[PDB]
């Protein structure tokens, strides 16, 4: 594990990481899709290998020795609040047992059932929660990947609050 397992936020493409294993935020059929999907299937094409898994889990693949840990959140569009949140915060608690798995020391994290999955609603607060809640109980140095300006600003005030 990290020697103070910490959390860091910032704002470029996940496929460009600098830490042990990427979070892919995977649909269930494991196809190249759009967003962060696409961005993870031009660079660790051979990850896609039997990677389709059920919402709510998460299936790792090895691109060589690198591992693409594929999560599958929920689409809200298609689940109910109620039922679209235990999923994600399941994708969310898979993935940290397979990063404890893995033994590595850092991971890349985007954050899941935003964009096309969130049925149109502002998920930051919920989806972040949701990954704190899973990884608190991990000693890895977690990287959380975003795009937009606002977001990157949120995402490190939230991160500041509980230190
Ligand atoms: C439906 O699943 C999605 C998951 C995350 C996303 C969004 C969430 C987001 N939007 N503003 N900051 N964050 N993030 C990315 O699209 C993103 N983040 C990191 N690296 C990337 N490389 C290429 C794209 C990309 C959308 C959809
Ligand atoms: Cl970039």
């Amino acid at each position: 594990g990290a020697m103070a397992p910490s959390y860091r936020v910032k704002r470029m493409d996940i496929a460009k990481n600098d830490e042990e294993c990427v979070v892919n935020a995977a649909n269930p059929r494991g196809l190249p899709g759009d967003g962060v999907c696409k961005a993870v299937y031009k660079k660790w094409p051979e990850s896609f290998k039997n990677s389709a898994t059920p919402v709510g889990t998460a299936k790792t693949v090895m691109c060589g020795t690198y591992p693409v840990i594929h999560a599958v959140g929920p689409n809200f569009s298609n689940y109910t609040e109620s039922e679209g949140d235990r999923e994600l915060a399941a994708a969310y608690r898979e993935v940290a047992k397979e990063v404890t798995r893995l033994g590595v020391n850092s991971v890349a994290i985007p954050l899941l059932s935003t964009g096309v999955y969130s049925g149109g609603k502002d998920r930051l607060t919920q989806s972040l929660n949701h990954l704190f809640t899973a990884m608190d109980s991990t000693d890895a140095d977690v990287v959380i990947y975003c795009r937009d300006k606002e977001w990157e600003k949120k995402i490190s005030e939230a991160i500041q609050m509980r230190t």
